[PDB]
C-alpha cells in the first residue's frame, strides 16, 4: 500500500531562488531525467503497481526524481544543499532496500556517478 507521495510545495517553508538551484534543475535534472536508467526513478515508487508491499515498510524517506523535479519548479528549496540531500537521499534508499548488484542498483549507481560529476562544480553567487 502507498504513502502519500513527498510535499512538494510548504506554504511556511520559506523559498529561494539561487543559481545553483536554477543549474540544478536546468543541466543537472534534466540532463539525468533523460538518462536511458532514470526512468524507475521519475516517480515515486509505487508499491502496488510494482508489487513492492514491503517498500515503504522499509524506506521512511521516500524520494524520487518527479518529486525532485517538482520541488525545483516551485522553488521549495532554500539552498542546492537541499536538493542535493534529496539526491543523496533517493540513491541511498535505492542501496538500502537492494542489495549490491540487482539491475535497479546498477542502474541507481550509473545515475550516483552522473549527478556526482555534473555537481562537482556548481555556478557562483
Ligand atoms: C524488479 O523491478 C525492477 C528492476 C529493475 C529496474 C526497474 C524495475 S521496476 O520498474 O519493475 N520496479 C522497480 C521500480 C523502482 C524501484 C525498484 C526498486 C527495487 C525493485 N526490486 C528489485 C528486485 N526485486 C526482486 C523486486 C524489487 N524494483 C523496483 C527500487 O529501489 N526502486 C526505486
Amino acid at each position: 500500500m502507498n504513502p502519500p507521495p513527498p510535499e512538494t510545495s510548504n506554504p511556511n517553508k520559506p523559498k529561494r531562488q539561487t543559481n545553483q538551484l536554477q543549474y540544478l534543475l536546468r543541466v543537472v535534472l534534466k540532463t539525468l531525467w533523460k538518462h536511458q536508467f532514470a526512468w524507475p526513478f521519475q516517480q515515486p515508487v509505487d508499491a502496488v503497481k510494482l508489487n513492492l508491499p514491503d517498500y515503504y515498510k522499509i524506506i521512511k524517506t521516500p524520494m524520487d526524481m518527479g518529486t525532485i523535479k517538482k520541488r525545483l519548479e516551485n522553488n521549495y528549496y532554500w539552498n542546492a544543499q537541499e536538493c542535493i540531500q534529496d539526491f543523496n537521499t533517493m540513491f541511498t534508499n535505492c542501496y538500502i532496500y537492494n542489495k549490491p548488484g540487482d539491475d535497479i542498483v546498477l542502474m541507481a549507481e550509473a545515475l550516483e556517478k552522473l549527478f556526482l560529476q555534473k555537481i562537482n562544480e556548481l555556478p557562483t553567487e
